[PDB]
């Protein structure tokens, strides 16, 4: 019988990943657990049906629920209003959902020990999270502030003490669920991010800091930086300042929002819709897309309801099939972008990686697999 | 007969690089080469006796014979109050010379083959270049600017274009001068940089990169440094945003402030005074202080007054007293925070550094050597 999952808050994604998604459940989570599934139907088409309405709606009910899970949305330009004939060009649904739930959202690679990474010292994950907005830009056309005085350009931006608080609680929360020591970096407004981050550090987290074998200490970015690329890794990086790009590969990337109260989570992936490889899926070529982020996505959430609900096999389960996922793609199976990430882009070929559906079957071989020697 | 240098700015400065700086003046140029020296001492004594005006006086100088070399000084502080009986914590000098002068400060490390680097694949310098100030700060109580609308923090700054147009053509006069291709890094204000940077280079500076066989290219900062991390150096890079620290050894580190113009140019050490060693100095142990930042301080300055003033010879000593110290550096002779970047601190013998004082006596005769082999 189906692990009793719970109450998670599922968000329907675009393209490509709506394609992983669909397989994912299907070969994945759903043989597995039986889930009081929230669906919120996220798409383009739907979105622009409902004037954006049901972003809202899911993410109400991830605030009621304290679970999402959520897969890659378009944010639309102008070529997307073309493309689908939106009504408008709609939001961003991850800022929509942020702006809502509050919190800082937690970036983290997945490691494989026959995957490259940036920098070879690195042993244990990095994760990276940012302080988020929730700022006005004119232009002075030739020759104050209130009231202090300050052509070009002028900008004046104002920070509640309330988002330094929603970040440090977000910050100390991820530290403590992960286990890991938080480190701050910043660069006169500067001076009171530290001392609220010390404030609430010493009255609300020491002990359980203490207890967690962990610790928190404030550097500057400067500092922070060349220190880290002369480290071993295994830390949470709260950064300040006012996707990604190019530090590994995007199909191992994972987003986590957390919310100030340590309860409430939202996990997807941090890569897009991948919409290359949905071109080439739509003309019936083959493709090779990476479904770790996703999947992690779903283990993620799986993980925190489980930790919410103290059910045991939930977090067996969720952990199992993160150890599916490393394990496989150590054991020489992977896509495209893994075996780029090893042997490098013109050298690879065919016979160096697995297609989408054949990696997915693959997981769905090797879960069933460790599910099957889970017999004691 | 000693070369004829020309018209030369002398700053004087504190503590270990004080001695450092007559040394090298006493061994390395003034044998050599006979220099219509302004020698303005900036000393921490000689700035307060003076209300910090001889910092000023220096600054004029170096605006009107357009090569200014500067040896490290004490930028003051409480503790330095007392220790020196100040009339006043006196501002930097740097930013006051740069503030007279204007123009954009470049750092580059000094590249040695045996001294290791922070990236492997790193194989030609990498200079790097900041935006100066030359925005106001304060805290709201409870519950705009003009006009526009913004307890918490509230700051509001104004950039005019004059300082956007210095650092554009600092960047490409530096870009120009050192032959490396320039790269911009920003992040709506941020618009207007890469708008003027575009409109200077394509009206004023592109027929001139082409001559050069160099380029220039607009970047963001997050993938200009993963990309700066895969790529094997050699160029210069504009950063914008609004000393160093551990991105190699601080003596190898050298400072350049680069006026508008492409003119007038100040060299000096990107470190500090190296305070430890001068107290280590003071009471008569053996110290180990790196001279090759303030030693390409001084062949920097040579080249400029050299290109200024077509002095061929003077150019060919200054590359001569570089290739001096890199080719001593790479022959096992050098101080003991190189030998510390080879070997690691702990692992670092007697045996495998050289003190100051022998670290200057062997390039003395190396210098010598290879002047010496100049015979045609
Ligand atoms: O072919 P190759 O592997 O070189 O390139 C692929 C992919 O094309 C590229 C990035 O694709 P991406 O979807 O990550 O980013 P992009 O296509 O520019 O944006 C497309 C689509 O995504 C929406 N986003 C963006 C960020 C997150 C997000 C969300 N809702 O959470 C939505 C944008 O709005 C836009 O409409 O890199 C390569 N790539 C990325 N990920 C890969 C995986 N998993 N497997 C293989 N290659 C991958
Ligand atoms: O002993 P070890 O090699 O580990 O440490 C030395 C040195 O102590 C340390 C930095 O010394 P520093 O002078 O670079 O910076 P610091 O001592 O913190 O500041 C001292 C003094 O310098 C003035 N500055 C600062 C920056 C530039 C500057 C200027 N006018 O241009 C002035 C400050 O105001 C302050 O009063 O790192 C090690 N270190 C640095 N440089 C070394 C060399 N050349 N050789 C060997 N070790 C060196
Ligand atoms: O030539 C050498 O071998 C030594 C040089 C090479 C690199 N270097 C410095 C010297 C100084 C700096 C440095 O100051 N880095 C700062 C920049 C870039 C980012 C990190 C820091 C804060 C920030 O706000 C963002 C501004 C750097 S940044 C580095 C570039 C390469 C990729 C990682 C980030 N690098 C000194
Ligand atoms: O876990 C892994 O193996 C992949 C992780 C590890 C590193 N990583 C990211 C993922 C994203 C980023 C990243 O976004 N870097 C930006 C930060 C830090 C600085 C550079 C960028 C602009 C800036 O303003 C300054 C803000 C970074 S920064 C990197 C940290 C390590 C030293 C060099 C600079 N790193 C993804």
């Amino acid at each position: 019988k189906k692990i009793s999952g719970g109450s998670v808050v599922e968000m329907q994604g675009d393209e490509m990943t709506r394609i992983i998604w669909e397989l994912i459940k299907e070969k994945l989570i759903f043989p597995y657990v039986e889930l009081d599934l929230h669906s919120y139907d996220l798409g383009i088409e739907n979105r622009d049906a409902t004037n954006d309405q049901v972003t809202k709606d899911a993410a109400e009910a991830i605030k009621k629920h304290n679970v999402g899970v959520k897969c890659a949305t378009i944010t639309p330009d102008a070529a997307r209003v073309e493309e689908f004939k939106l009504k408008q060009m709609w939001k961003s649904p991850n800022g929509t959902i942020r702006n809502i739930l509050g919190g800082t959202v937690f970036r983290e690679a997945i490691i494989c020990k026959n995957i490259p990474r940036l920098v070879s010292g690195w042993v244990k994950p990095i994760i990276i999270g940012h302080h988020a907005y929730g700022a006005t830009d004119f232009v002075v056309p030739g020759p104050e502030i209130t009231t202090y005085l300050v052509g070009g350009v002028a900008m004046g931006m104002y920070n509640q003490d309330k988002s330094i608080e929603d970040f440090a609680h977000s910050s100390f929360q991820m530290a403590l669920s992960k286990g890991w020591p938080l480190y701050l970096s910043t660069k006169k407004y500067d001076g009171r991010f530290k001392d609220i981050f010390q404030e609430i550090y010493d009255k609300q987290y020491k002990s359980q800091f203490a207890a967690a074998a962990i610790w928190y200490e404030h550097r500057l970015i400067d500092d922070m930086v060349a220190q880290a690329m002369k480290s071993e890794g295994g830390f949470i990086w709260a950064c300040k300042n006012y996707v990604a790009q190019g530090y590994g590969s995007l199909g191992m990337m994972t987003s986590v929002l957390v919310c100030p109260d340590g309860k409430t989570v939202e996990a997807e992936a941090a890569h897009g819709t991948v919409t290359r490889h949905y071109r080439m899926y739509q003309k019936g070529q083959e493709t090779s897309t990476n479904p770790i982020a996703s999947i992690f996505a779903w283990t993620r959430g799986l993980a925190h309801r489980a930790k919410l609900d103290n059910n045991k096999e939930l977090a067996f389960f969720a952990n199992a099939l993160e150890e599916v996922s490393i394990e496989t793609i150590e054991a020489g199976f992977m896509t495209k972008d893994l075996a780029a990430c090893i042997k490098g882009l013109p050298n690879v070929q065919r016979s160096d990686y697995l297609n989408t559906f054949e990696f997915m079957d693959k997981l769905g071989e090797n879960l069933k697999i460790k599910l099957a020697q889970a017999k004691l």
